[PDB]
C-alpha cells in the first residue's frame, strides 16, 4: 500500500540527475546547482559551471521574472542553464539550445556575479562582513559573541554579563548566570535565540513606516554587517538616500554602573538635499524571571510582573522597566532608555507602549498596526514588551545619534538591595554617558583592550587571513571560554554550572592574562577551582556559586595539577604553595594548596584504585559514554565505606579501597602527568623529599600501566575486574572481544594513544604501533573520530541504543576537541621520536587534523562545511562534512595551545624550550613573544620539504650569537631579543 | 534623581482625564474612550458617548485619515470627538468646535458604528461569531476546544485526542498524554498556543501570493469565524470574488484508523465570471518527541530526526512524516496528507518542503520568498516543518475541496508497532475518505452525536441564549472536562495528570452518559478511580497509567463516595459493590467495591484522625494553601509508622494514629456526607447492619463537629494541636488570632460554610450566623471570595510573602469553582430552611453569584470581563473584574450541578425530589428531562416574587392528577409525564 522514503534514503540527487541528463551535452564545470522540479524526484532544473557549491537554484527561483521563464519549461521537462561567451542559454533533454531573452539574461547574471563571495568575506583584521539578503550556509555561521569586563571586581567568573548578536542584530543578552536581560526564545529553530523584537526599531515619515531594520525591502539598496571582536556594526542605504548605521556591544563595567549594560547606537544621517522629519520606534522584550514557570505556567509568568516609567529629576520620561510583585523576582531590575542626540540638542523619548496586541494590532510585527501612533498605557500584566518612540528632524548632510541603554542591577553586587540602588546605578551611568563623545570613547577603549590582550603571541607569515584568525579570533574566543566556560551561546540556552575540567580553558588563556598585568585574577581562579576539592582528595563536578555532585567522575580533579603546573613554571611563584583555601567539605576548614594536590594525588593512586592499581572508573571519565558499572559511588559515599572498611580491617589511612569496579587507563596517564607535575614543582620549590618519593611514584605508576594496560597493539581503555571467569578483562585494544564492527578486531580509542603519548608513557616502538593503528581505522577523510564501533551492552546491559544518525555525535562523528588532544600528543611525538619517516608522518597527519578545525578555512567551501568563519565549533558530520556547534568548546584551547607548540614554544624550568616543527611546504616563519619582563622575535627559516631539530642541521643564534643549547632563557632586562633559526639541506 | 511609577501607582485613566476636560462642555454619555497623547500623561485625545466600553481609540488610530487629521493638534493639545446630528465634531479645552472634515467624518461614522458588537454575537444555538478585524478582549475569548470520539474502545481517558483552535485557525493538536502532533509553542505571551504556521495556507495566482488564511489584508472584504460545538468554521472574501471556507475538527475513531487524526476541508468558490488557474500551500509543523529536550538541548531536537515522503501504491507523492532514530520516539508517527477535488477529480501535491529556512527565505512567514516554488528537497535534520504545494483550475461558479489529514499513530493502541502498522492505518482512513460526501457525513455524525448528548436536560425559557448556553455550551464542556480533567488549554500547555478529586466531573457528566447508553463507560471510569485506592483507604494524588503520590493529600479518597453514591442512586444498580478491582497495593491483589468504600471511611474517621477526632490534615486538603505542618507525611510512610506503633503499643487494627498534627474540619465534613452516602447505599442494597453502623458513626461524627469545631458564629477551618500552651489552637472563625485584616476579627474560609451545610451538620441558627458573616467578609463586588486575609507565618513560619499583587489568585481573588460550591450550599439550604426571608436572601445572593459566572453573559460588557462567552474560566479579578482562564476548572461542573438543583430536580431513593427556586422576576419555568426508560416535562408557574415549596401554598399536579408528596416516581414505562407545578399568591 502506503510506502515510505527517508532522507537518507533517497540516494539520487539533483545535481546526480542533472550530470546524468546534461553530462554529455553541455559542460558542467567542477559545481553546478540543480533542484527537483516535481515530488516524484523525476525532472531536474539546474544550473552549471559555478565557481563553488551554492544554493543558485534557491536565490533564482526568488525572481520574479527567471522563475516566470521557468515556468514554460518546468514541470515535465528537465532544463539547464548554462553561460557561454557573455550570453546564457537553457538546454533542453533533446539537445535544444535556447537564447533566453534579454531580461532573463541580466537577471541571471546579476545573480551568477557574485557568486564566489555569497556567504561573506573575512577583512585583514579578521572581520567577518556579511550581506543580509543572502542565505546561512549554517545556523551559527552569522553569529557574534559578546562579553563584558568584570576585571578587577568581585565574582567575575560569575557576574560578567554575556550576549549573543546575529547578522541582523537578534540574539539575547545574559547577565550572572542564566539570568536574561533580553527575552531568551525555547522554539523549534535553532536559528531562534531570543525574542523576533530584540534590539530592532522602526523607521517612520509622515505616518508611513519607511525602514523596519529586521527586514530588507524594496527600499533598501545596501545592507551589510560587520562581526568584529567583542561588536558588531550593522549597515543600512535606503533609496531616499539615508543612511543608516547600528553599533551594538556591552560597557565594561565601573565603579556605581548596573552589573548588565548593553549599549546600541543607531546613526542616521540624510544624504539628501532636503530637511526630513522622521520618527523612531525601538521595541524590544524582556527576559522574565520564571523561566521554569514559562513551560509550567504562562499566567503566573503574566500576572507576577507589570509595566512601570522612568523619570528624570525634571520629570520626563525616559524609559521603561518590569516591577515584580515577588521578593525572590525583586533581586533583579531590569532597565531600557533612550537618548536622542540631534546636533548638541539632547531629547528624550515621547511616547512609550507596553502591550504586544496594542502594538502589533491587526498587522504583524515587521508592519505593526499601532507603530507610528504610542498609546502610552503602562500594562499591568507581562510579558515585559517595551516600544519607546520619538521624533527628531534631521538637516541635509547631518546625522542624528540615538543611545539606547538596556541593562540590569542585581543584589548579587550589591548590599541591602532594593529599586532604589537600581535608579541610583542608572542614574550614574546616564551621567557618565551624558556626552556624545563617551560611546565612542568607551568602544575605542573595549578594542585597544582587546588589541593588547592579543599582544602576548602574535603571527607574522604572510598569510593575512591566518594571522588574523590566531592574533585576534583565537585569541578572543579564548578569554571569552574562560570567562563563560560551556554556558551560554547561539543554541545553548539553558543553565549551565562550571565544570571542573574546564580548568583546561586556563591551560591557555592565563599566559595572556599574566601578560596584561592580572597575574592575581589567575592566582584567584586557580584558588577558586582549588577551593572545590575536598579533603580525600576528589573535586565537585560542578560549581557557579558552590559545588555539587561531589566526586561524581574520577577524573576532575587530576586537572588542577596540570594547571598549577603551568602556572608555577612560568612565573615561577611558589608562593601560591603556602596559600591556605577552604577545602571543599566545609565547616570553617583550610588547608594549604600543597597539601591539597598531595591529597588529589595520594586519592587517585593509593585509595582509589582497582586490582590492578590502576584509576578507579566509577560513574564515569572524561567519557561520558563510559558507563560500564551500573553499581558506581560518588566521592562521599565512597569515603563513608571506605572509613568503614578502615575500621572494620584496623588498617591505616591511604590504602585501598576494597572493591572490583572498572579501572581508566585515561585516568592513569592523568594520574601519572600529574604525579610529574607535582615533582617539577617540588624540585623547583626545593623540596627534594617530595620530589624523590614524586618521582618514584611516577616510576611505579609507569611500570604497573605498561605492565597491565598494554595489549601488543594498542593501551586499552578500560580495565574490567568483575568478571572472575575470564569472559571480559579489558576494552580499548586488540582481542577485546567488544568491538561492534567484524571488519574491526577490537575497539580503539584516540584519548588512549592521545594520553599515552602525553604523558610519557609509551615507547617509540608503542608510538608508531599506535600511529599505524589509527591510520588503518581511526582515520576518516574529515579528522579522527574519537572511538571505533564498540559493543557495550555485552558487559554493560543497561546501554541503550543509539540515539544518532551516523555522523552525528556519539555516532561516529569526528569530535575537534579530542582531535586536537590527539594532534597535540602527535607534535610532542614528532618533536622526540628518533624515526624520521615517523616523525614526518606524525607531522603530516597533525598539520592534516588542524586545516579541518581552522575557523578561516570554512569561508573556502562556505556551504558544504558550514561552521563558522572567526568562531570554532564543536564536531563535524563524517557523514556530510558538515561543522556543526555550540560554539563553546575545548577546540579553540587545544587548537591555540597546538598552533603555539609547533611555533616551537614551549615551558620549562630552564626556560623556554624551543623546537618548532613547520609545514613541508613552508620556508618561513616569523612571529614575536611576550613575556612578563622581555620580548622575542622568533624567526626560522629552511627549505622545502620536511625539516626538525632532531635529525636535520641547524644554526641557531640568540642576540647575534651562535648557541648549541635549545632552550632558550627567560630573559628579565625588560628588553627585545632576536632569535634566528636557520635549517640546511 | 530618576523616579519610577508603576501601572498600579498611575491613579488616573485617560477616561478620568477627558471628564475633567470636557465633562462640562460635552455630553459624555455613559461611556467613553480616551488615550494619552504623550508620557507625561498630560494630555488625552478621546471620543464620547459609546454604546459600551470599547478599545475605539486604538482602532481609530490605526486609521490613516482619522490620525493625520488628529496629528494637527495631538499631543500638544486635548481633543475629544463628538457626534451631534450625523455630523462629527472635534472639541478642544478652549471650548471651541469644529466640523471635521468629510473624509474624516465617514471613517469615524464607519468606526463607531456596530461598536456593540466588536467582540462578536452568539447565534441561536450559542455559536459565536467572530469578526476577525476586531481587538480580543482577552487571550481566552476567542478560543474553541476540539475533542475525539474513543467511546467503545481502550483507555478512553487516556488515549482521546485533544485541540485548540483559536479564530485565525491557530493552535495546536495533541494525542495521548501530552503527545504533540502539531507544534506547541512556549513563549512569553499567553496568546501564542502553537507554531503560527500551523493549520495554515497560502494562495497564489500567476507566481503571485493572492491569500495567507491568517492575515486579513486589504484584498480581503469580509472574514468571519464561527466557533460552534466540536467544529471550528472561518470564512473569507476577495476582493476578486473568491469565496474561501475553512472547516476544522477531529474525526471520531473507528477501527483501523490512526490514534489521532484532525481534519481540515477548505473549500474555495469562484464567483467570478472567469476560471481561475490557483495553487495551494498548506504548511505546518510537526511536534517534537523530545519536548524537555526543547528547553536543553534544541540541537539535540534537530538531529534525532528527519522528513520522508509518502507514496500511494500508484507511486504518486501524498504526504511528509517526521521519522525519529531513537527508538524511543519511534512509538509514535505523524502524518500529514492532502486530498484535492475538482468536481469528480482527484489529485495530490505536486511539491513539498521541509526547511523553515527555504521556504521563507529572505522574506516573512506571512510572504514567504520561497512559497510558490517548492524544492522537493527532503531534510535531513529537524524541526518537522512541512509545506505542501499543489494547483488546481477553479471554473466560474465551480467549487475545488482540499482535504488535508494530519495525524498520529501509536503503539498504545497497537501490539508489535512500527511504521508499517502506522503506514496500513493511515492507508484504511484514507479509504475511508476516499468519497467527498464522507467528510460532511462525518461532520454531521459528530453533531448529531453531541446534539444527542445534550438531550438529557433541556431548559426551554424564552432567554434563547441561556438556553443555547446550558444546553449545548455547558453540555459540551462538561463532557470535555470528563475526557481531559485539567490536562489540556489555551494556556495549559504543561503535562498534567489526572487528578483523583477531579472525579467531580463524573458529579455531573453520567447522568448524560447514561442517558445514551454508556452506563458500562461510567462503571469503568468508576472501577478505574477505585483501583487507585490503596488497603488503608488512601488514595494516589495523580494517574494517568499508573497512580503516583500515595495518600499526599487528606480529602482525595472522600470524593469517591458521592460518585459511588450518585450512580447507585440513579441507577439502583448495586451490583458495583460485588466487582472484584485491584487495590493500589499492587502484586495482583483484589478487594470488593463495598470493602474498599469501608476501608475510606475507616482511614479519615478512625485511623487518621487528631487530638479532636476530626481528620488529618497531613500536608493539605482539597485548599493547597493549608500548609500548616512542615513535617507531614504521605500514606506510605503513615501506614509504616501505624504498623510501628501498633505493634509496639499492643493495639489492634483500626486504632488512632498517634500524632500531634493538625485536623482539617472541611475533611470532617466530607466524611460525614460519605457516611451518609454509604449508609443510603447500605439500606439501598438490603445491607441492614452496615446502614445501622454507619448511622451511628455518623451521629457521633456530627457529634464531634458540633462540639469542637463550631467556635460561636462560624465554623473552624483548622484545628491546630501542636501548641501546649495554648498559643494557637483553630483556624477560621473569631477569635483565632491569626487575621492579617485588623478590621476582621479572624480568619473565614467559604468553604467552611459550604460544605458544613452540604453534609446537612450545620443548624438554621448556625446557617444564619455564617450566612450574616458571609455578607459582612466575604461578599464581594465581583463575587465571594475564597478567604478573608490572613496571617499564616505565626503558625506556619516558613511559607512565602505572596506571589500575586492583590485581586489576582491568592490575593484575594474570587475563584469560581469554590463560589459554586458555596452556591450549592445556599440552595441546599434555601429548599429547607424555616426562615423564609433567609430563604429569600440566599437565593437572592446565589443569583447574584451565578449571573456572574455564566459564559454567555461575559459578551454583555466584553471588553471588561474578558472570559469566554461559551466557556467558563477559573476566577475572576477583584481589583478590575476582569475573568482570567484557564478555560478548565471544576466551575463547569458545579455550575451545571447549580442550574440543575435551581430547576428543583434531585434524585433519592424514592425517586425524584421536587423544590424548585426560581428568580424573583421570573413566572415561568418549562424543561424537559430524560430518565433510562422515561421523560417528563416540567412546567412552573408563579406571580412576581419569591416563592418556594415550604413557605408557600402551590398545586402539584403529575399527568393530570393532583399528588400531595412532592417525590416524583421514576417512571420505567417508557412513556413521557408531565408535571405542572402552580404558585398562588
Ligand atoms: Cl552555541
Ligand atoms: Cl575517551
Ligand atoms: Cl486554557
Ligand atoms: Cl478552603
Amino acid at each position: 500500500g502506503i510506502t515510505k522514503v527517508t532522507a537518507r534514503n533517497n540516494k539520487i540527487t539533483p545535481v546526480e540527475l542533472l550530470n546524468q541528463k546534461f553530462g554529455n551535452k553541455i559542460n558542467l564545470g567542477n559545481f553546478a546547482d540543480a533542484v527537483f522540479t516535481d515530488a516524484a524526484f523525476k525532472n531536474v532544473a539546474g544550473i552549471a559551471n559555478l565557481p563553488m557549491k551554492a544554493p543558485v537554484m534557491q536565490v533564482l527561483m526568488e525572481n520574479s521574472i527567471v522563475s516566470k521563464y521557468l515556468k514554460q519549461f518546468v514541470p515535465d521537462r528537465s532544463v539547464s542553464f548554462v553561460e557561454e561567451g557573455q550570453k546564457f542559454y537553457i538546454v533542453l533533454e533533446d539537445g535544444q539550445k535556447i537564447e533566453v531573452p534579454e531580461d532573463v539574461n541580466k537577471a541571471l547574471k546579476a545573480t551568477v556575479s557574485d557568486v564566489k563571495h555569497w556567504a561573506g568575506y573575512l577583512t585583514e583584521d579578521g572581520e567577518h562582513v556579511i550581506d543580509l539578503l543572502k542565505p546561512a550556509p549554517g545556523p551559527h555561521f552569522y553569529v557574534n559573541l559578546l562579553i563584558g569586563n568584570r576585571l578587577g571586581f568581585k565574582r567575575t567568573l560569575q557576574t560578567t554579563p554575556k550576549s549573543v548578536v546575529d547578522r541582523f542584530g537578534r540574539g539575547s543578552f545574559r547577565s550572572h548566570a542564566a539570568t536574561q536581560v533580553l527575552a531568551t526564545r525555547f522554539d523549534m529553530r535553532q536559528e531562534e535565540n531570543g525574542f523576533p523584537a530584540n534590539r530592532q526599531f522602526y523607521l517612520y515619515e509622515d505616518g508611513k513606516q519607511i525602514f523596519y531594520s529586521a527586514l530588507i525591502d524594496d527600499n533598501i539598496v545596501e545592507a551589510t554587517s560587520k562581526h568584529s571582536s567583542n561588536r558588531t556594526v550593522i549597515k543600512y542605504k535606503t533609496a531616499s538616500n539615508l543612511e543608516i548605521t547600528r553599533t551594538i556591544f556591552l560597557v565594561p563595567h565601573k565603579k556605581g554602573f548596573p552589573l548588565a549594560t548593553e549599549l546600541q547606537r543607531i546613526e542616521i544621517k540624510n544624504a539628501s538635499d532636503k530637511a526630513r522629519n522622521l520618527s523612531i520606534t525601538y521595541t524590544g522584550m524582556f527576559g522574565t524571571g520564571a523561566v521554569h514557570a514559562i513551560f509550567e505556567d504562562v499566567t503566573y509568568t503574566n500576572v507576577i510582573m507589570q509595566s512601570a516609567a522612568l523619570y528624570n529629576d525634571k520629570g520626563e520620561f525616559i524609559g521603561i522597566t518590569p516591577d515584580y510583585y515577588p521578593e525572590e523576582f525583586k533581586q533583579d531590575t531590569r532597565f531600557v532608555t533612550m537618548i536622542v542626540r540631534n546636533g548638541d540638542e539632547k531629547s528624550f523619548p515621547q511616547s512609550f507602549s507596553t502591550d504586544y496586541n496594542d502594538f502589533v494590532g491587526t498587522g504583524t510585527l515587521e508592519h505593526p498596526a499601532g507603530g507610528s501612533n504610542l498609546n502610552n498605557k503602562l500594562n499591568r500584566k507581562g510579558p515585559g514588551f517595551f516600544a519607546l518612540g520619538a521624533p527628531f528632524t534631521v538637516e541635509p548632510g547631518k546625522t542624528v545619534i540615538i543611545d539606547t541603554f538596556t541593562g540590569l542591577s542585581s543584589s548579587k553586587d550589591n548590599e541591602n538591595y532594593s529599586d532604589a540602588v537600581m535608579l541610583r546605578e542608572l542614574d550614574n551611568l546616564l551621567r557618565y554617558f551624558e556626552k556624545s563623545e563617551s560611546v565612542e570613547e568607551t568602544l575605542n577603549e573595549i578594542i585597544n583592550f582587546h588589541e593588547n590582550y592579543g599582544k602576548y603571541f602574535q603571527f607574522n607569515t604572510g598569510n593575512k587571513l591566518f594571522d588574523s584568525g590566531f592574533n585576534r579570533n583565537l585569541a578572543f574566543q579564548v578569554l571569552y571560554q574562560t570567562f563563560m566556560s560551556r554556558s551560554f551561546g547561539q543554541t545553548q540556552k539553558g543553565y549551565r554550572e562550571i565544570g571542573f575540567r574546564e580548568i583546561q580553558d586556563l591551560f591557555a588563556s592565563m599566559y595572556y592574562f599574566i601578560n596584561i598585568g592580572y597575574q592575581d585574577f589567575v592566582k584567584e581562579l586557580l584558588f577558586e577551582w582549588t577551593a572545590n576539592v575536598y579533603k580525600m582528595g576528589y573535586a565537585n563536578h560542578n560549581f557557579y556559586w558552590v559545588g555539587k555532585q561531589p566526586g561524581l567522575y574520577s577524573d576532575d580533579s587530576l586537572w588542577l595539577l596540570q594547571a598549577y603546573y603551568r602556572y608555577i613554571i612560568y612565573t615561577k611563584d611558589t608562593s601560591v604553595l603556602n596559600e591556605e583555601v577552604p577545602v571543599a567539605d566545609g565547616n570553617n576548614e583550610k588547608r594549604a594548596v600543597r597539601e591539597t594536590l598531595k591529597a588529589i594525588i595520594q586519592y587517585s593512586a593509593s585509595i582509589s584504585v582497582g586490582d590492578h592499581g590502576l584509576p578507579l572508573l566509577d560513574l564515569a571519565d572524561w567519557n561520558d559514554s563510559l558507563k560500564i558499572d551500573s553499581n558506581s559511588i560518588d566521592g562521599a559515599t565512597k569515603e563513608k565505606l571506605y572509613y568503614e572498611q578502615l575500621k572494620k580491617t584496623n588498617g591505616k589511612y591511604g590504602d585501598r579501597f576494597m572493591s572490583d569496579y572498572s579501572e581508566s587507563v585515561m585516568n592513569a596517564f592523568l594520574l601519572k602527568l600529574a604525579i610529574d607535575h607535582l615533582a617539577e614543582i617540588a624540585t623547583l620549590d626545593n623540596d627534594t623529599q617530595l620530589a624523590q618519593q614524586m618521582s618514584e611514584l611516577s616510576k611505579e605508576v609507569t611500570d604497573r600501566i605498561q605492565k597491565h594496560a598494554w595489549k601488543e597493539n594498542f593501551f586499552a581503555r578500560v580495565l574490567i575486574n568483575r568478571y572472575k571467569d575470564g569472559s571480559y578483562t579489558y576494552l580499548g585494544a586488540k582481542g577485546d572481544k567488544l568491538s561492534a564492527d567484524p571488519n574491526i578486531d577490537g575497539v580503539y580509542f584516540l584519548n588512549s594513544f592521545a594520553w599515552s603519548v602525553l604523558s610519557d608513557v609509551a615507547t617509540d616502538e608503542q608510538i608508531a604501533i599506535m600511529v599505524d593503528v589509527i591510520k588503518k581505522h581511526l582515520l576518516t577523510p574529515y579528522g579522527l573520530r574519537l572511538v571505533t564501533p564498540a559493543d557495550l551492552n555485552k558487559i554493560a546491559n543497561d546501554t541503550a541504543t543509539g540515539h544518532y544518525f551516523f555522523g552525528d555525535r556519539e555516532n561516529g562523528a569526528v569530535f575537534k576537541h579530542a582531535s586536537m588532544m590527539a594532534v597535540a600528543a602527535l607534535i610532542k611525538a614528532a618533536k622526540k621520536v628518533k624515526d624520521n619517516e615517523l616523525a614526518k608522518e606524525m607531522a603530516r597527519i597533525a598539520y592534516f587534523m588542524i586545516d579541518l578545525v581552522l575557523p578561516y578555512k570554512n569561508l573556502e567551501n562556505p556551504f558544504q562545511v558550514a561552521g563558522n568563519p572567526r568562531i570554532s565549533t564543536q564536531y563535524i558530520n563524517t557523514d556530510t562534512g558538515e561543522n556543526i556547534g555550540p560554539l563553546l568548546s575545548g577546540t579553540a584551547t587545544w587548537l591555540n595551545l597546538n598552533l603555539i607548540s609547533l611555533a616551537g614554544i614551549e615551558y620549562t624550568r630552564d626556560g623556554i624550550s624551543f623546537n618548532p616543527i613547520l609545514r613541508e611546504e613552508e620556508t618561513q616563519l616569523n612571529f614575536t613573544l611576550k613575556a612578563p619582563k622581555s620580548s622575542y622575535k622568533f624567526s626560522i627559516t629552511k627549505p622545502v620539504g620536511f625539516a626538525r631539530m632532531e635529525s636535520s642541521e641547524y644554526e641557531l643564534f640568540v642576540d647575534g650569537q651562535k648557541i648549541d643549547n635549545t632552550v632558550i632563557p627567560m630573559y628579565t632586562d625588560e628588553k627585545e631579543h632576536i632569535v634566528t633559526l636557520k635549517f640546511k639541506l
